[PDB]
């Protein structure tokens, strides 16, 4: 048969072979039409039936894909279908499809609800067709000396002026900066002038938005907003003006504010994907203690049966028909991977170490799953708490990873409770302290259905927020702090846990991007941010990168090292200070880790006090220079320096081979953190940078 889906697979940055391009066709522009056949064919034609006449396009094979294209789409409603000739001589015919071309209209088709003096009253254009209103474009005025920071966590640069981007939740495996994508976008930005005054805007939607930040038109920010699948709309844009902090507070009052967290989150976080047994985890905790490099948190990723992510590997039990288990249902074999996980957690707590387990908002369904995982999947479907396709069948994951897995519907309270109740015993009986809520970007399709009533056009970006919220609610209900550790998010994520910068290679450029990611995230209200120090993918980072990264991480909200799965092959890829030292031949790394972890400990009373102030003032912890020094234009030339709370200025050494590093100090007096040497602000200072130094300056109070 012939397959054609006008919107295709709905990958946000890629087209499939069986769709229209653009998906919402526009009169006057080219339209590419694609289709696939299940079997091999010799010919394939596309018939387009306009009101007054017909047209036949003889399609060409592409890479069983077929394609044709119309150079200049006429502004008329039509009908189209495909016809193929199979190799054995059969004529195959598709269903009929509608083609309602849109055009941009300056009529008051809808209303943009917005205040402030930057909105250009005549700029609104509505993309309309006989079928509805699909998107809207409007413009905001920007002045010559203005800088634009926001749109969530960004990996390319601090100031987004001169760039074109969008806000859509997406999984970009590595090189996020190079591709200009992110796991945690937000349709919001603050605009700051060189006199220190600011304004900001928030498009109040969870649908996709695009931004042309004075890239095409030098004095205009062009904003494009998706209006969704059920196409007289009202688009609400919140605005604020005042100091940079007033603008961020305005947004947080609508989005939500960071939650309170326990002190233990500020110690060193240890993690390694290949720690897949109780002995492997404990071997590393024993080495931390033996080397005098204390950890406060251990994250275990490869802890479960790798099928349902609900039960420790090798645990024995009477299987369930998809209902939740309790602590006592499990017997752990002494020769197994986890002989006494309760005992591990108990011993680690006595040593002052908390435990965090990995999760994914997906339920595998494939070929070789055991009866427990298949049952758990069928009970999920049967409960009805699953994201569904338009036809009411369960949504099957369209990504290459976890192919065809189901997605729990975490949009309603009942849905969240059904998924998290399966994990309650981990918190209540085994006593774990939190979860690494990885993923959340798997929902593609504007016509998916959620139990909250929203369709995919709205629910897909909202998904990671609901996901983090679900686990935070579980933890709260079990008497604990809502410590979730996530990578994806959207507006509203501010109120749900902690965040890390995602997956990257062990490179200098990635280190530079990570800094930008943290600062830009802080600027959108993501307070508790961390990253995989020195990168988690590929061969271990060279000694110098590890050293510089470890030092930088020491002066960031969440200090954490992690390593990617590598099939337990040689050589060992853990990002432990000892493994990196072994592999690189640089013994000093262990002393450096000791040195900075000692500094981290001495810094914990400061981090705790500054976090209290951040919650009261609304300011970030990992803080861009403009929050406190916006009346000083020179800050913009040093976008990778940042404040850590009110008192410390941090400037990570991000180049290989540097023996000195230059830092720009704003007005006031500054004190060298390591030597006590006092410098006068308002100029550049050069600091010698042996590996046991990262330029840090404290305001003289
Ligand atoms: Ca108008
Ligand atoms: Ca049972
Ligand atoms: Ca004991
Ligand atoms: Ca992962
Ligand atoms: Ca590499
Ligand atoms: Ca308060």
């Amino acid at each position: 048969m012939i397959t054609h889906r006008p919107r295709g697979i709905e990958h946000p940055y890629a087209r499939s072979l069986d769709q229209l391009y653009p998906a919402i066709p526009i009169a006057g522009q080219s339209l590419t039409i694609g289709a696939t056949t299940s079997g091999p064919c010799s010919r394939m034609r596309c018939f387009v039936l306009w009101p007054e006449h017909e047209q036949v396009f003889d399609m060409s094979p592409v890479n069983n894909g077929w394609q044709t294209s119309i150079p200049h789409l006429p502004d008329q409603d039509a009908t189209y279908y495909f016809e193929a000739l199979t190799l054995d001589g059969r004529t195959e015919t598709s269903e009929s499809f509608p083609l309602t071309p849109s055009h941009w209209s300056a009529e008051p088709v809808g209303h943009i609800d917005i205040d402030g003096d930057r909105f250009i009253p005549d700029s609104p254009l509505w993309l309309v067709s006989s079928a509805g209103t699909h998107r809207v474009k409007f413009a905001l005025r920007i002045e010559g000396d203005e800088h634009v920071v926001g749109f969530g966590e960004r990996y390319d640069q601090l100031d987004q002026r001169g760039l074109r981007l969008d806000s859509v939740v997406f999984e970009q495996y590595k090189a996020q900066g190079k591709h200009h994508r992110t796991y945690l976008p937000m349709p919001f930005a603050q605009v700051v002038n060189e006199a220190g005054r600011a304004w900001g805007f928030h498009v109040e939607t969870t649908r996709r938005t695009w931004y042309d930040v004075a890239a095409t038109v030098s004095d205009r920010i062009l904003i494009e907003v998706d209006l969704g699948f059920e196409a007289t709309p009202v688009v609400r844009v919140n605005t604020w003006s005042g100091s940079p902090t007033d603008v961020l507070n305005g947004f947080l009052d609508v989005a939500g504010r960071p939650a309170e967290m326990p002190e233990w989150i500020f110690g060193l976080w240890a993690s390694g994907n290949e720690w897949n047994t109780q002995s492997l985890v404990m071997e590393q905790m024993d080495r931390h203690r033996n080397e005098g490099i204390p950890v406060s948190v251990v994250v275990i990723e490869a802890w479960s049966d790798e099928e349902g992510f609900t039960i420790f590997r090798d645990a024995r039990y009477v299987p369930n028909q998809g209902q939740p288990h309790r602590g006592p249902d499990f017997t752990y074999p002494s020769d197994g991977a986890w002989p006494d996980p309760a005992g591990m957690i108990r011993e680690l707590h006595e040593r002052g170490i908390r435990v965090i387990l990995w999760q994914i908002p997906l339920q595998k369904t494939d070929d070789d799953l055991g009866p427990e995982a298949l049952a758990q999947g069928n009970a999920l479907i049967a409960s009805g708490h699953v994201v569904k396709e338009p036809d009411g069948t369960p949504y099957k994951n369209r990504g290459w990873w976890f192919p065809n897995a189901l997605m729990p519907d975490l949009s309603t309270e009942a849905g969240r409770q059904w998924w998290t109740e399966q994990r309650r015993y981990l918190v209540e009986d085994l006593d774990i302290d939190g979860f690494k809520t990885d993923g959340g970007e798997h929902a593609w399709g504007s016509d998916l259905r959620y139990e909250d009533g929203r369709r995919g056009d709205e629910g897909n970006n909202l998904y990671p927020v609901n996901y983090a919220r679900a686990y935070g609610d579980l933890l709260r209900s079990a008497g604990k702090y809502p410590v979730t550790f996530s990578r994806s998010g959207f507006t509203g994520s501010q109120a749900h846990g902690l965040y890390w910068a995602g997956d990257e290679d062990s490179t200098w450029e990635a280190f530079r991007s990570s800094i930008t990611a943290g600062i830009t995230a802080g600027a959108c209200g993501i307070l508790y941010w961390g990253w995989d120090l020195a990168g988690f993918s590929g061969p271990v980072p060279e000694a110098e990168l590890y050293a510089r990264a470890f030092a930088a991480a020491t002066f960031m909200p969440i200090m954490q090292y992690h390593s990617e799965f590598h099939h337990h092959e040689l050589p060992l890829r853990d990002r432990t200070p000892w493994n990196v030292a072994e592999q690189t031949g640089c013994g000093e790394l262990i002393d450096l880790a000791r040195h900075y972890t000692r500094v981290r400990e001495a810094l914990r009373p400061y981090l705790v006090a500054q976090t209290r102030q951040c919650l009261q003032t609304g300011k970030p912890l990992m803080r861009a220079m403009f929050y406190d020094h916006a009346d000083d234009p020179e800050i913009w030339a040093h976008p990778r320096q940042y404040m850590l709370g009110d008192e410390l200025l941090i400037n990570p050494v991000t180049a290989p081979g540097a023996t000195t590093w230059t830092t720009y100090l704003p007005e006031g007096q500054w004190e060298d953190y390591w030597s006590g040497e006092v410098s006068e602000g308002g100029h550049l200072v050069t600091r010698a940078v042996g590996w046991d130094i990262i330029p840090v300056y404290r305001r003289v109070g």
